[PDB]
């Protein structure tokens, strides 16, 4: 997974907790 707030079944993976600021507003939000 792209992280996909890791939660989703990759739980263990969760690295910076949410990740939103990282991944989310990135690959969703846009900047």
């Amino acid at each position: 997974t792209t992280l996909y707030t890791s939660l989703h079944g990759y739980f263990v993976f969760g690295p910076t907790g949410c990740n939103l600021e990282g991944f989310f507003a990135t690959l969703g939000g846009e900047i």
